[PDB]
This record gives structure tokens, C-alpha cells and sequence, in this order.
């Protein structure tokens, strides 16, 4: 398993626009399009990121590109944040990815406001970890993927995709 086939499941596959359950337009492999009420906005967004008059809908290809530059950019917003990248660079290929996959969900500003977590993982007190990541919103408002991500990170093993 990889952090694609991951994000994938985490994320599903919509090929038109959609309500997510924060209420915000997204479409494609959990691409955020817009944070506004506007499905105009969001419309206007979508055809910008895609280059062409898409009204909405889009293709199988079309949304894995946009997946792909989304995964690239969580890469580097993990490499360019001094509090994300030494923490990044001292798990394991597997851990990362549940790194990585956070990083998609909420940004690189909202995962390196976990200090306490961030500083377990790279402690590797991975029960501690666990224990922490759950006590915050984002585990309360998304708790089975939660859940997966933080499994991922207690045991370093792909368990909670299979
Ligand atoms: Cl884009
Ligand atoms: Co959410």
C-alpha cells in the first residue's frame, strides 16, 4: 500500500461537484474547492484549476492530476515547515504516510499546531501519540478515518486499510 492508495480511500473519488460534510465544495479525490456558500465560486474555481469549461463535472483523469499536485504540495509544505520536517524525517516509510495524509486533510499550518502530538511521534511514544491525536476535533468530526490514520501511526503497519 502507498500514500496514494491510502488518500484514496480516505478521500473517495467524486467526479462532480460536491457538498462535503463541512458544508464546503470539493470535488475529485478530496480536493477543496472553495470554502464559500457560492456554487458559482466554486464553478469558477474548478475550471480555473482545470483549464477548460468543465461546468461541475470532470473526468477520472482530470481529478487523479489534481490529486497528484495535491499530494506533491503536501509533500512540500511537510519539507518547508521546521516543525513538521524533522518529524517527518524520523518516522518510518509508513508513518510518514499517515503524516502525509494529515497534512492533505488539513494543511500544513493545522498539523504543525499539534505540538504535543508532534513532539510524541518524533519521541516515538507512539501509544502517547495516539491518545493525544484523538482528543481534538479533527478525530470527533472524522472518526473512523481518524481512526485509521491514528492506527497507522500506533502500530507503522497498512492493518487498518485491509
Ligand atoms: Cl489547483
Ligand atoms: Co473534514
Amino acid at each position: 500500500m502507498n500514500i496514494f492508495e491510502m488518500l484514496r480511500i480516505d478521500e473517495g473519488l467524486r467526479l462532480k461537484i460536491y457538498k462535503d460534510h463541512e458544508g464546503y465544495y470539493t470535488i475529485g479525490i478530496g480536493h477543496l474547492l472553495t470554502k464559500s456558500p457560492s456554487l458559482n465560486a466554486a464553478k469558477s474555481e474548478l475550471d480555473k484549476a482545470i483549464g477548460r469549461n468543465t461546468n461541475g463535472v470532470i473526468t477520472k483523469d482530470e481529478a487523479e492530476k489534481l490529486f497528484n499536485q495535491d499530494v506533491d504540495a503536501a509533500v512540500r509544505g511537510i519539507l518547508r515547515n521546521a516543525k513538521l520536517k524533522p518529524v517527518y524525517d524520523s518516522l518510518d516509510a509508513v508513518r510518514r504516510a499517515a503524516l502525509i495524509n494529515m497534512v492533505f486533510q488539513m494543511g500544513e499550518t493545522g498539523v504543525a499546531g499539534f505540538t504535543n502530538s508532534l513532539r510524541m511521534l518524533q519521541q516515538k511514544r507512539w501509544d502517547e501519540a495516539a491518545v493525544n491525536l484523538a482528543k481534538s476535533r479533527w478525530y470527533n468530526h472524522h472518526p473512523n478515518r481518524a481512526k485509521r490514520v491514528i492506527t497507522t501511526f500506533r502500530t507503522g503497519t497498512w492493518d487498518a486499510y485491509k
